[PDB]
């Protein structure tokens, strides 16, 4: 079993299985691989769709009319294979005039150009469909602390933000933005370094309800935080757009695993709130094929992605299903937690002598939460051992 | 020189100095300190004031006359020395009826009781001066993914802050609250883990204004984030209400060794944001004289904090007044990324042919930023050597 | 099934379920449980043998008749149950007169007492079977830089560990020792602070046969490190002579949750690496019971400890008996790994000009490794997708 | 002051000032160097040497003649200049055959060709005057579990040292050999990760005395380890046979920061240790200019790791001096750890009464060490303020 079908919605970037394997110490060893192979491949394994940077899909520096061929292309083996684009998003991290960021460079008119960059694919964004534009501010950031004063730099990255959603608001477009956070590579600290931070920048935007997050496991796990903590914070919040599946072994440099391997616990209650949640976006993959593997080794990698999904997917329905696991959640007093501390009010709260006066602190703290027990069956149920 | 006096606002846990040195493998090495000798002992070394948690002052289970006891000693030490207590909050982490939290723990009655008496502590702060009312939620969180349903548990979180603003606001005290964040120690992980996470949270709550955070050093440093960023941006939305200075070697327990410890440039780099930004709150330590140490140790680590702070403060000053470093930040371009990237507004950037037809973008990326030399400038006021 | 026996020789430290939920930040949750009913209780759930401090068994200050009396008593329980206790290890940690170190200890009155009390409790371990004495050097080390000199520390605990050896080798006693690396908590770095570090350490001993490592799966995920390769590399040095299972989310303070919990996949790979090696001592577990649980908790989490291990077990040898994964392994050139570089010499190596001269490089650096799809087939073993 | 020159013993590899700033999300920002100008440039900043890849002086895949060439033209600037080449290494990571390794690479054919091409630079470092050759395993290691049996990779890891000792011994060459550890990047796992795995593993070298290791500042402190401790150990067991210097904000990927940022705490402590032990090799600077930085950032940068040496170098040195700290360090007894535990011997300890049956536990327990007072000495003195 455990076949994905384009109704699982899972999606690729381009930039994934097209990883050549360029890391800070060695040279590529792959071939590049054309966007319409990697549609059609991505396709025959039972995608849902892709994503793009601007510059996968059009190299820098072409001109209007190799665009326009480029964009033709891409078009007919969307066509061809019913493959979908639900996202899109601008590189402003390759090349070197982005070397101290795009929308915080210190230079104004690299600020400005970075704004133009991007504008110029929101509109092709767009056209192709896609409802989600990501922002990842990869090069916003530092190495030294004299270098960026953050408090102006927060005032540039609100100003871009800003123009962006005044932009999409007077062309009429149904395109929400998410900005995607990551603690740091490869400047020494990026700026909005957290799901968190993210979450609380939106709220200083002129217009919140068209900003979101793009969370990625690997880049929460780079700063040892819980994942799963972090996208119920964001789903609180009602803010999580979409999202970047992969793993991480813990805190160094970004892996990008497949999805599954890194943290599999994390995984599994990954999918098991996403599922429960009811999340309808794309399950979207940014995970590099490691550099070891040659074209074989990307197809089995992707693959791969989907596949721990579906078995977790699986794994985590049927803990939840578990008679067994509904008892021992009660004794854990799970809907306890679900109800109101103090629907009665605060005059109710002060008057009530249970909660203070008459309160027997000893028997409340000798009560056990059974929480080893509860955590026993789901190791259970990820294994299979139930 | 480096003399601290009562005006430069250096503020004292009552923890801190008193902590006996009980870590989870060893006995305590120093015996208990009466409170009042501590504030006697930190007024002599030119403290500002000292903070309290409600069981620090009044040993846990006192009648409510030993309680006016405990205070009325406590407010003669103030009289006596001139010391003030800015800031007060509530221990709701040490006994055992507090194992699964206390604003979100899974039992509906130790919720109530958790607010009941938090909401005692608070009439006494306010009876006390205190202006800052801190919470850290220590106990709020999990080792295990299926104990708490996060969603619900920041359901649970909002509805206990909004009574407690309820209460302030309905009782016509002035008094604010401050959110402490960690990431995690004693629980696996910890709810609003980080500086970010604290501040999404605060705009979900019903008077976000009555809300800030208080950062700690060596709490941002255990995610492995850069401190003054997380600073900058608590300062760009007008949150920073208090702030607990010390030290932390990277990513491990939590240290609380003395401020000017562990990461020195980070530090340097804090003293120089605070000053710059006219924060104008109490510089709190919060902070543990190692065990090793007796008492004339912790007299000692204490002093050094206030020291430490006033060394850096002199050679922050001393850089942004050097003139070559005026000059090396215009160099670097700190002054284009105060001016706004579009004063001009979207549609004359959209216009505008040379921020992208005509930008020359090989002439932008061959310009060095120069912050190599502006960092070795600071690095040379830090170390005396200009 | 994943019914524990004795045969499965699992065992567990005296302070493990013993664990009153101490920690930096509250008080104990349970109440202290007598070594006699652990020992029938473990007994009970399949356990082998239970290992101990010296003050675990006998209370700190007892006088030489109460000694006897606890010792009397521990074995009968053991003589009832038909426990064993195979290792055995001294408290140089908890007392305030080891806040500096015992072995390593500044005062050197300090680190003759920690000798003496050593050897006292080695006679003890040799009359009750232990056949490894343990040490883990919590206090050795240091939270500032001036306070330990680490060459002169170095040659400390040489000489400590030589009198050891010396003591045992003039007894005639059949025990060997084992050192138990942490890299920090509670000393801010402790020394020798990894698998490797202790080592390289025990061959400058001067009877290095005598010692080797107990390693502990959260102490080396405290610094980030892969702890199947730890253990291979002791193995490869024929030196795991003892090891502590337990289970750690990444780089923060030691958790010591039940096996199994932490890093589920390199849980695994520690099984396979054990059971394939033929590792034939004991599967201890230094684990704590979270304080959120009463007592039915904590035998269900000693439980889960055994039964995770006995799954696991299962899985790895599904996975390494499987055809399938038999030929990836060829694939993946796990066989090419195992044969020598050039067992026909340095001459007839210098001499081949297919090494080097006539060697295709592009061909070799074309062929895939094929590890993805050999982790895949490793991760539906381990899921029971397989 | 703080003038370098050719006496202090700085030198720098190539591929630092050379670094043209390609990371995993970018294209280069600065323009090859000719090996020929940097090493003018860098004997004009007063250094005393270079050191190099094979590859960096001779490119990849050059005829005999244009390698004679290459080295011709080196030469004549070593000539020109008084520099030095005291250390040489092999690339063994960036050609993708090296994608697996190259000394435990799966296939045997890649390992034959590593040794060979290792083997041929060799001669060349002898040639040109280099003492110590050193080894970074940049690709031994793993990704997955499966993909590399440890034990069998550590087999071939002492077969390929045993066979270059044997190659220097026969050809009578007057160098040693320095493993130099990293715990990760670019694989996922890295073998002989820290400094103690490899002065274990050349401890089960042929020829031990023949090997020692180059410790790099930056990559103890990935693993979160204590950079200064390391070297302790190191010159204990008598292996410090050269050093890498750089600087790196904790645990994230590899930054190779100027040395004395980063953490400039441990940077002073380092340099304490190196000057009080006598060490007499290379200050060897393995660092990146950020990407930032046009050329004349290069030579800030590099001449800053020279400064930053030599002002913590007579920081150091003013703090050793110190009356005062010569006091505080008798009080916290550090002359009592340099003295033998028990020179008396095994018997004469067990028959001290005073070391076990008449020691006053709680006296000695109440001692402080006054490490606080020490170390904020040490602060002082690192920043002038005595
Ligand atoms: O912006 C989309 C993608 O851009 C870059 O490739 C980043 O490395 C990745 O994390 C991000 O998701
Ligand atoms: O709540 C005030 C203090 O409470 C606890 O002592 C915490 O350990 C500390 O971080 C916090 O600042
Ligand atoms: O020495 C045996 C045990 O001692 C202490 O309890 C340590 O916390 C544990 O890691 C160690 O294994
Ligand atoms: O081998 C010498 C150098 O090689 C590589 O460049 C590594 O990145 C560096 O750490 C090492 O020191
Ligand atoms: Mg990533
Ligand atoms: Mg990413
Ligand atoms: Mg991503
Ligand atoms: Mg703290
Ligand atoms: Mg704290
Ligand atoms: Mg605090
Ligand atoms: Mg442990
Ligand atoms: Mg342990
Ligand atoms: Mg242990
Ligand atoms: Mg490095
Ligand atoms: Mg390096
Ligand atoms: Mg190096």
């Amino acid at each position: 079993n455990y076949q994905p079908t384009p109704e699982d919605r899972f999606t690729f970037g381009l930039w994934t299985v097209g990883w050549q394997g360029r890391d800070p110490f060695g040279d590529a060893t792959r071939r590049a691989l054309d966007p319409v192979e990697s549609v059609r491949r991505l396709a025959e394994l039972g995608a849902h769709g892709v994503t793009f940077h601007d510059d996968d899909l059009i190299p820098f520096g072409s001109s209007d009319s190799e665009r326009e061929e480029h964009v033709k292309r891409f078009r007919q083996a969307l066509d061809d294979t019913g493959m979908k684009v639900p996202m899109a998003t601008t590189n402003l991290f390759t090349h070197p005039v982005f070397k101290d960021g795009g929308f915080t460079a210190n230079d104004r008119d690299v600020r400005r150009y970075a704004l133009r960059k991007t504008i110029r694919n929101i509109d092709l964004a767009v056209e192709l469909g896609a409802e989600t534009y990501v922002a990842w501010g990869g090069r916003e950031g530092a190495e030294s602390g004299g270098a960026k004063d953050v408090r102006d730099a927060l005032d540039r990255m609100k100003e871009a933000f800003d123009l962006l959603g005044e932009y999409v608001t007077s062309q009429g477009y149904d395109i929400r933005f998410a900005i995607e956070p990551k603690p740091n590579e490869p400047r020494g600290d990026i700026l909005l370094p957290t799901v968190g931070h993210a979450l609380a920048f939106i709220e200083r935007l002129e217009r919140p309800e068209l900003y979101g997050v793009n969370p990625e496991v690997g880049h929460e796990q780079m700063a040892g935080l819980n994942f799963p903590h972090g996208i119920a914070q964001a789903l609180w919040a009602g803010k999580l757009f979409h999202i970047d599946l992969n793993g991480q072994n813990g805190i160094k440099y970004d892996q990008d695993l497949r999805f599954g391997a890194g943290d599999l616990r994390a995984a599994f209650w990954l999918v098991d709130l996403l599922e429960s949640a009811g999340y309808s976006g794309p399950r979207h993959f940014d995970f590099k094929p490691p550099r070891t593997e040659d074209f074989d080794g990307v197809w089995a990698s992707a693959a791969g992605c989907m596949r721990n999904y579906l078995i977790l997917k699986e794994r985590a329905a049927a803990f939840r299903a578990d008679p067994e696991v509904q008892e021992a959640l009660r004794a854990s007093r799970l809907d306890e937690l679900a109800r109101p501390t103090a629907a009665d009010g605060l005059q109710a709260l002060l008057d009530d002598r249970s909660a203070f006066e008459e309160f027997d602190v000893d028997a409340a703290a000798a009560r056990g939460m059974a929480f080893e027990r509860l955590d026993q069956l789901a190791m259970d149920h990820l294994l299979g051992a139930r």
